[PDB]
């Protein structure tokens, strides 16, 4: 196997811009950690560079056409190699970015989405996912507050 995508989405499915997203959402990061801990995480090189260090308590797998540059994580050159590096686990987590999501979404059975009520002009988007193919099985809404800069709604969808 089961492959899942986990992503934080601004308005219009924006997930990235030139620099870090202009928001502060510790609740989202706690949700991300709770749902990825003890699972392998696959990420593209740009997402790796934006996180800046290995995610603890998870097998970190970086996709890049070029040789690796950090021995604390696993480096792979193809989608199939990334999957192979995960071994036989109950669930593989794909954590970004847009180019990686595009290639893994067809193979995915589960989406963990955080919908953030932030209007951000950004060049990178989460790929189209049709409701015909994806059934919402969990939803939890939260207002912005002293710790979280925008309102956010957690959602899990499973492939119909
Ligand atoms: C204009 C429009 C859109 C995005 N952007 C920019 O692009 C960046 C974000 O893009 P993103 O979210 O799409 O990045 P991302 O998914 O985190 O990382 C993309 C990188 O992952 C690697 N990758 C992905 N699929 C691969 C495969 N099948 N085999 C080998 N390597 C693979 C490549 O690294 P290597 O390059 O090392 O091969 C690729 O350049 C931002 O800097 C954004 O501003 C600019
Ligand atoms: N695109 C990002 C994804 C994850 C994180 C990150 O720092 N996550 C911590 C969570 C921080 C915490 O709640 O302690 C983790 O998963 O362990 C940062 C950027
Ligand atoms: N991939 C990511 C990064 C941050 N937050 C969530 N929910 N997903």
């Amino acid at each position: 196997m089961m492959i899942s995508l986990i992503a934080a989405l601004a308005v219009d499915r924006v997930i990235g811009m030139e620099n870090a997203m202009p928001w502060n959402l510790p609740a989202d990061l706690a949700w991300f950690k709770r749902n990825t801990l003890n699972k392998p995480v696959i990420m593209g090189r740009h997402t790796w560079e934006s996180i800046g260090r290995p995610l603890p308590g998870r097998k970190n797998i970086i996709l890049s056409s070029q040789p690796g540059t950090d021995d604390r994580v696993t480096w792979v050159k193809s989608v199939d190699e990334a999957i192979a590096a995960c071994g036989d686990v109950p669930e593989i987590m794909v954590i970004g970015g847009g180019r990686v999501y595009e290639q893994f979404l067809p193979k995915a059975q589960k989406l963990y989405l955080t919908h953030i009520d932030a209007e951000v002009e950004g060049d990178t988007h989460f790929p189209d996912y049709e409701p015909d193919d994806w059934e919402s099985v969990f939803s939890e809404f939260h207002d912005a507050d002293a710790q979280n800069s925008h309102s956010y709604c957690f959602e899990i969808l499973e492939r119909r």
